[PDB]
């Protein structure tokens, strides 16, 4: 039974852009939760079924995640660094939303601070670095199938599908590409070799 129908939260942000327009062209039936529509782009492929809301209400992450066979997870605060729970209280939704509906697979992208050295975070990140320990706790706990995705800095070089995945945060480069990071998401929706693990996608441009 491979995954056809999959919800994709922070599908407007940077890389959940990409991971949307990917997972359509691959031929996902994909449901997205955004918060304002006028995000999402007229050209290119386009997802099958659009929620309008917020991940931190439980009712609109319950729509999203109805139904589907996996959940990828994009969310974050853009430029915003302030302190904030804004990604873990909504991975909390998420587990919550997927354990009502019978929903199994996670995916979802915290970064490689989680891997490195916990004391060389930069000291203007560490707040929402707080926030991804607490959202991968959730995800951890929650005894799904999760897949950590904790990518070093995220570029915007092309798409190459060729990208080096390590288990410990040592790799080629800290750089992945917000295309690689999107393919490598869809990667994991169809094997389960990363379930439990945290992976760190990077790639020399
Ligand atoms: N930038 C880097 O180099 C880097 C490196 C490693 C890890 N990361 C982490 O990687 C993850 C993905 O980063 P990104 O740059 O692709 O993300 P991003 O551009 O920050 O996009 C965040 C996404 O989350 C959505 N979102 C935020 N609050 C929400 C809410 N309350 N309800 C529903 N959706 C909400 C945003 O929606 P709107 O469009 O409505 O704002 C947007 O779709 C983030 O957690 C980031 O911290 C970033
Ligand atoms: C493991 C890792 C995680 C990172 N996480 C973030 C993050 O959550 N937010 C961010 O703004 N930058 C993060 N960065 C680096 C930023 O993307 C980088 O400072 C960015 O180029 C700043 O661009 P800007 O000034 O246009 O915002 C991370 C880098 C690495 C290696």
């Amino acid at each position: 039974m491979a995954v056809k129908k999959i919800a994709i939260f922070g599908a407007t942000g940077q890389t959940g852009l990409t991971t949307l327009a990917q997972a359509v062209q691959a031929g996902y039936e994909v449901t997205v939760l955004v918060r304002d529509s006028s995000r999402l782009p007229s050209e290119g492929p386009r997802p099958a079924h659009v929620v309008v809301g917020d991940v931190l209400q439980a009712a609109d992450v319950d729509k999203t995640v109805a139904g589907q066979d996996a959940v990828i997870v994009l969310l974050g605060t853009r430029n915003d660094l302030s302190p904030t729970t804004v990604m873990s209280e909504g991975a909390r939704n998420i587990v919550a939303a997927m354990k009502a509906h019978g929903v199994d697979k996670v995916v979802a992208c915290t970064s490689a601070f989680l891997l490195w050295d916990p004391t060389k975070v930069p000291p203007r990140l560490q707040a929402v670095t707080d926030d991804h320990i607490r959202m991968h706790k959730v995800l951890r706990e929650s005894g799904l199938k999760y897949v950590a995705v904790m990518p070093p800095h995220i570029g915007d070089q092309p798409l190459t599908g060729a990208y080096t995945v390590t288990l410990d945060g040592r790799g080629p480069s800290r750089v992945i590409s917000k295309h690689d990071l999107g393919h490598f998401m869809l990667r994991c929706l169809t094997t389960d070799e990363y379930d439990g693990h945290s992976t760190y996608p990077s790639h020399q441009y």
